[PDB]
């Protein structure tokens, strides 16, 4: 019952996942660090070539939304 | 001492663009991406003002997306 708790986040999380792809934070990154000396090449060459990055990258954004569905079956039990 | 000169410079390029980079920025791209995707406007917001371990991996990440730029960006002004 914890464990169907854990499914349902699991499933939720697959969803938000989906709709909050790479480009969003790296348009965030061109967008606010271009005035703080980091240019375009540089958040690019990050998110196009960097293959570590990108992975990591994805390892977050799925941290992210796991907490993110973790609260939200919150509110539904509330 | 010259390659870590700069990684030194690296680091404090990534100090000040990590100013650039507050967190209720990422908050707002949640919510404006993850409401047509299963999330309401309050389990994003309670993730990002309630949940003080969601808000301490987030300073991580951020820190670690901004140091690895500016790495990038120090080999370019030295191609």
């Amino acid at each position: 019952q914890q464990l169907a708790r854990e499914e349902k986040e699991a499933e939720l999380a697959d969803d938000m996942e989906k709709g909050i792809p790479q480009h969003l934070f790296e348009s965030l990154c061109i967008d606010h660090l271009q005035r703080h000396g980091a240019s375009k090449k540089s958040i690019t060459r990050a998110f196009d070539d960097d293959v570590e990055f990108q992975e990591r990258m994805a390892e977050h954004i799925r941290y992210m939304v796991e907490t993110i569905a973790h609260h939200q079956v919150d509110i539904d039990s509330e």
